[PDB]
């Protein structure tokens, strides 16, 4: 992740942000449309896992500059997970489906380029969450 | 519906309209969620979808004191309906969902007694869909 990458997850994220609850809920409904075998999964309310994902992309941004200080946080998230049923091969599927809302939702407000680099942000947390 | 429950729905809506967007994709999430053969119906954006949905709730607030006027616009809308592979007992499925994510985003803020006014209008407005 190099300084340009870096630079356009802060500023893609300043439109992100402001649309984070629509965003969320979005990225569920079509998770749960794309994925039906996932759903069962989620057992809380997803009005409130929504506010969670958005919650730790925010931090994920936060500490974009320095992600190795975000190590532990994403190993207890990704211990986590192992809990929910999560498998590794669940983690590609979450992050197409995640960065295809973001797309949808922003369209034009959000560029290939910006796309990319989430894209390998995501790569990044979900290596780290499985080990 | 009464009196009182026509003025449930329109300060009801006060507090759902700012909401619309989060509730309709919340709703999806949930539909998907609850009956997940379901999202094969659905080929358009969910985004775009949910905003539509949420435009005609609208509608029938706008109509509240005079639910027979709008009884063209829904025979319309039901009779599209049928088009997309919708049957009668897709309703009862669809309403329980809605109703539901209404609650679940709102909270206490949705009132029992606007949650029951809520009820008949959507099992009139299925009525007048499927007559
Ligand atoms: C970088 C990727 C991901 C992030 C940042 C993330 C984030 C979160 C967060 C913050 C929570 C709240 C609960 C907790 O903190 O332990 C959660 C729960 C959950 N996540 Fe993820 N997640 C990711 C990937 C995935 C994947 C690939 C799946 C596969 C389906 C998934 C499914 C779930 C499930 C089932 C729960 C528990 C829901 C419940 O409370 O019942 N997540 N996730
Ligand atoms: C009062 C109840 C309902 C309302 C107000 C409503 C509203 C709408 C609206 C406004 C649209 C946009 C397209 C159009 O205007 O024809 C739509 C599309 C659609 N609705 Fe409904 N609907 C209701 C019940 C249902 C039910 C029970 C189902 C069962 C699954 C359903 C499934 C669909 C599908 C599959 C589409 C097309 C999606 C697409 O274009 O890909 N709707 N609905």
């Amino acid at each position: 992740i190099d300084q340009k990458e870096k630079e356009l997850i802060k500023e893609s994220w300043k439109r992100i942000e402001p649309n984070k609850n629509e965003i969320g809920l979005l990225f569920y409904a079509n998770l749960f449309k794309e994925e039906p075998t996932v759903s069962v999964l989620f057992q809380n309310p997803i009005s409130s896992q929504s506010r969670k994902l958005m919650q730790v992309l925010g931090i994920l941004v936060q500490g974009i500059d320095n992600l190795e200080g975000l190590i532990p946080t994403l190993q207890d998230l990704g211990r986590r997970h192992k809990q929910y049923g999560v498998v590794d091969s669940h983690y590609p599927l979450v992050g197409d489906c995640l960065l295809k809302s973001i797309q949808e939702y922003l369209g034009q407000g959000f560029t290939e380029e910006a796309k990319a680099a989430w894209t390998k942000v995501y790569g990044i947390a979900a290596q780290v969450m499985t080990a």
